[PDB]
């Protein structure tokens, strides 16, 4: 779910900034959803919102989902049981990892989506 998103974000990235700054950024970080990705990180964003639209389409509701997970010295790692708890971490899983090696550009953060993610 989104808390434990989250938690994932701030594990992978070693809590190096606010996860909330990966919820408005560039053209798919946030909700939905437009337009070419203004960046790779923007990319990861984008691959996320892919994933969780994989897991509704097959009956799984990602805003619900509360998986199991663990913070390790690795990064993240999920251990989850149900389908779609499996499913839904392991997107959530490659999104935390993207962000941790993807590069945040300050300028991307915050962009006027209506008119550049068309």
């Amino acid at each position: 779910n989104l808390v434990q998103f989250g938690k994932m974000i701030e594990c992978a990235i070693r809590n190096r900034r606010p996860a909330l700054d990966f919820m408005n950024y560039g053209c798919y970080c946030g909700k939905g959803g437009s337009g070419t990705p203004v960046d790779d990180l923007d990319r990861c964003c984008q691959v996320h919102d892919e994933c969780y639209a994989e897991a509704e389409k097959h009956g799984c509701y990602p805003s619900l989902t509360t998986y199991t997970w663990e913070c390790r010295q690795v990064g993240p790692y999920c251990n989850s049981k149900t389908q779609c708890e499996v499913f839904v971490c392991a997107c959530d899983f490659a999104a935390a990892k993207c962000f941790a090696q993807e590069d945040y550009n300050p300028a991307h953060s915050n962009i006027n989506t209506g008119e550049r993610c068309k």
